[PDB]
């Protein structure tokens, strides 16, 4: 998917402020979430997040589930380079295996309709 946060930034600024970012503060990660543009549920506010590297997929679902008021029957997950990863993950371990050239994770949110309609 597009993510708004590449069409509003050119490359070299982004990778300039993640470069930036790791150096400065190396115990966190900069990670921009956005919403899967066909999911049916609310937005959040801000889409570029700075975590501690040990933060779990998991934690930062809770944190979405009470921004955006989803209820536990509700479903919610993230999608990085089209695979889901489990909630026991760590966002350090996710920004080492896929952050891109420009030194951010990208991660997109969605319903049960991650991969298309269940």
């Amino acid at each position: 998917m597009k993510f708004q946060y590449k069409e509003e930034h050119p490359f070299e600024k982004r990778k300039s402020e993640g470069e930036k970012i790791r150096r400065k503060y190396p115990d966190r990660v900069p990670v921009i979430v956005e919403k899967a543009p066909k999911a049916r549920i609310g937005d959040l506010d801000k889409k570029k997040y700075l975590v501690p590297s040990d933060l779990t997929v998991g934690q930062f679902y809770f944190l979405i589930r009470k921004r955006i008021h989803l209820r536990p029957e509700d479903a919610l997950f993230f999608l990085v380079n089209s695979v889901v990863p489990p909630s026991s993950a760590t966002m350090g371990s996710l920004y080492q295996e896929h952050h891109e050239e420009d030194f951010f994770l990208y991660i997109a949110y969605s319903d049960e309709n991650v991969y298309g309609k269940l």
